[PDB]
């Protein structure tokens, strides 16, 4: 393959496209014998050179990595998420779909097809592996064989066009809670709220509209509510016609937080929109209710965090204003005005990729993990694992050293009934000087002493998005 | 896996154990559209940590790499050679066989089993892939699927215990010509000569004895003769009982060159042994006849080339005396004495891994390729590809640069009837600074301008031994 000599395809961003199997990877330390399950994660990884001769990182085909941990050892299985895009281009031996979220650049032979790369999350639910991309229904796969099933449209009961890559699981019911924005077509202001039973059946789909079309990448879920931030990374057909990146950031637009009842009978009039001054937030650590208030914790930045989705008025990217810090947004459903109740920074540590013990989804919670960027460390990057204790305020930091960087952590509970945070953190470490990757295993509430096990991969993973642990019994692997 | 922190298992020698598939590898330059076939090579690569807690490179399990070149692109498929050793240890989840060529260190549960790692050659013949190790019958595999068949004992017609890893193909008949030393048991002085028909049937096996048991790793073949150098890298049960490496080098023993008729009715009395002063040679570029003389070209060194098979009188390893140079050994079957007719250095370039256009096996020939060690180059190693022209004396050199090293080249003929050397060279390049490997493609008689195509692998291969090209129609791949 002749790939472009551009930053998105060279160095750490060289295409990999490895499908492989390796049991019993070389490792150091002690892998807890308690661990019996697998960590799934996804990397964008282009099957083919881009039609245009350049592209962005968020547009690579989804490649799924599975780390099966059992019997004190770690195995790897890596396979493509075989989206319709993947299959069609594989059959043709060439790229057919074009630029990011831009159907005007597709070959005529794939007009109307799902454009999903399934490259944003590798999520386990209802016995399936979900390879997810927010512009289409989710792909599903067999978590044991990692063969691909296809797109999940829930027996035709789903009528929206799209499905999130940030599903939540409500610990009260076991339901998956999801959204799908641009639900009636590209750049539309329609959004669907979905709930899926533990057995994988669509319970309900509820339609509503948002103040403006924008990237609705993540969201919060509480017992009663969908908690949906409206942040002006906006797109339009006009932008696509002019050859601009689909999304650009508009610093002049307000930010909203919508509180949307989790009800099949939802009507537009039931929704409250709170309004604040322009800022940027993408991910949600957790949301929860307190009396008539709703709290949601997000990494907040002063300005755009996506340089490839540039300022719509032509401003150059500002890295300092892109530094995000975990911040609590609080709104009161009983308040008279549309103002937030408060906006409270929770740490001065800069970071992203927030995570919790997902058994606390929608509930008051004590622990949050993040990828931290400590700019005071030597670099010879997201260079630390960070743990915040909301009860005491205490913070822990683990630095990966001066030639490495880190990927998103994922929490592994010790048992169904264990206390919050009782378990382990796993995360990929980019050993940049060695052009390889490690999988790190930490004791989840004692990270400053470093990982208790380091699993070496004999090759490099690419930049990853989201990932999740599932116990073996949930994914068809051995007891 | 917990592997030792010793040189044989760290750095460039870290275990890899990657089984993978990647079509359409990232590449630069132009892959000749004429190419339609595959290059097979083997790396020792330990499935399990060694029982003793250390080991040598030559004892790693064989991992087979296939580079399928077609339609201007290059694909990789990599799979284990599933020897009985591999299967038994895989079933047990642990190492069962011990030190190199030392059955005294094996677990009692595998006494008497073939100890082969199939780690020295990946050879194509009679529609099969041969994964070869000189202490056992060859393993065979499907060259298209790279599944393993098992050990080849030719329907019981082979009674020797062992089969070489340096088979030759006689261009006159298409027969595979092979030896097997220690043919009646470890450290015995019996050797078998084998010829195999193009259809894979054993034609004959002929037994003889050698002046002393030693590592008979390679050999030459001419129309009339097996050409067998006797070089005193010797082994013994006594050495094994004392915990020494199987082989050690004895500088006080003579070197012999045996000329053995290629005849099923061979008797010991038919053999001529020529004798010379102590030296070291392992590999054979080619051998051929001229009148009543026999010529064989070998990389000759003054002393031992294997530091892990040390001097038997305790001398420290001497790297300068290990530097080998292509040298022609000439004997005359009509000579009265046992002296060589001549010993003639053919180049002052130091090198190993000699190769030819294998259509010239056993014939007078013009071209020879080698891996060269140019110690005058900056190193920031086997660092050059070398081509010798025996007709004009001319030499070509291509340097891989100051952070790389090279593996064995292999010649690809343009067509069955093309002139000698008309075709391409392929070889793996170790990009040590990048911790990855490339496959290089050269125009075989024009190497100084560098490769015409560079195929990037997104991971590192380990040190390799021998490899071979086969056209697609010989290995069940597409026309
Ligand atoms: C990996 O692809 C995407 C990632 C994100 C946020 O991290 C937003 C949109 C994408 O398409
Ligand atoms: C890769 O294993 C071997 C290699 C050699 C010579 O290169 C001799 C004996 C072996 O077992
Ligand atoms: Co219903
Ligand atoms: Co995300
Ligand atoms: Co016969
Ligand atoms: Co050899
Ligand atoms: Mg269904
Ligand atoms: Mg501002
Ligand atoms: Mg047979
Ligand atoms: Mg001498």
């Amino acid at each position: 393959a002749h790939f472009p000599d551009t930053p998105a395809f060279t160095g750490f961003n060289a295409p990999s496209r490895i499908e492989c199997d390796i049991p019993n990877l070389v490792h150091e330390g002690t892998i807890p014998p308690e661990l019996n399950g697998a960590f799934f994660r996804v990397q964008p990884d282009p099957q083919f050179p881009p039609r245009l001769g350049d592209d962005i990182s968020f547009n690579g085909d989804g490649m799924i990595t599975r780390f099966h941990i059992h019997d004190g050892q770690c195995d790897i299985k890596q396979r493509w998420a075989k989206t319709n895009k993947w299959k069609l281009e594989n059959a043709a031996g060439k790229a057919l779909f074009g630029s990011y979220r831009n159907p005007l650049t597709d070959d005529e032979s794939v007009k109307g097809e799902y454009r999903s790369t399934a490259n944003t999350n590798a999520f386990v639910f209802a016995g399936k592996l979900w390879a997810m991309k927010e512009d289409s229904p989710s792909l599903t796969m067999d978590p044991a064989t990692m063969e691909t099933f296809g797109f999940e449209k829930f027996g035709g009961k789903m009528t929206g066009q799209t499905f999130t890559a940030h599903p939540k699981v409500d610990p009260l019911t076991g339901n998956m809670v999801a959204i799908g924005y641009a639900a009636s077509g590209l750049c539309t202001d329609d959004v669907c709220l979905y709930e899926i039973s533990p057995d994988g059946e669509l319970i309900y789909e509820a339609w509503f509209k948002v103040p403006y079309y924008c990237m609705m990448h993540d969201f919060g879920v509480t017992k009663d509510y969908l908690v949906l931030h409206i942040v002006p990374s906006i797109g339009s057909w006009d932008r696509l016609e002019k050859g601009l990146p689909h999304f650009g950031f508009d610093t002049t637009l307000p930010v909203y937080l919508g509180i949307i009842p989790r009800r099949a009978d939802l009507k537009q009039e039931d929704i409250r929109w709170f309004k604040r001054e322009n800022c940027f937030a993408s991910h949600v650590m957790n949301a929860f209710q307190e009396g008539t208030k709703v709290h949601v914790d997000v990494p907040e930045a002063e300005n755009n965090m996506f340089p490839f989705f540039p300022d719509v008025h032509g401003a150059p990217f500002n890295p300092q204003q892109a530094m995000s810090r975990l911040t609590r947004w609080t709104v009161d459903m009983a308040s008279n005005s549309d103002e937030f109740d408060s906006v409270t920074r929770l740490t001065e540590t800069a970071g992203e990729f927030p995570r919790i013990d997902d058994r606390m989804t929608g509930l008051p919670y004590r622990y949050g993990w993040m990828l931290e960027m400590d700019m005071k460390r030597p670099v010879e990057l997201m260079n630390c694992l960070f743990l915040k204790d909301h009860q005491t305020g205490a913070e822990q930091h683990w630095w990966c050293g001066p030639t490495s960087s880190l990927q998103e952590p994922a929490f592994i509970p010790r048992s169904k009934d264990a206390p919050e945070g009782d378990g382990w953190i796993v995360q990929v470490c980019n050993r940049l000087a060695d052009h390889k990757s490690d999988l790190l295993i930490f004791e989840a509430l004692d990270i400053e002493k470093g990982p208790v096990a380091t699993v070496h991969l004999p090759f490099a993973l690419r930049f990853g998005l989201h990932g999740n642990w599932a116990n073996a019994e949930e994914i068809g692997l051995a007891a």
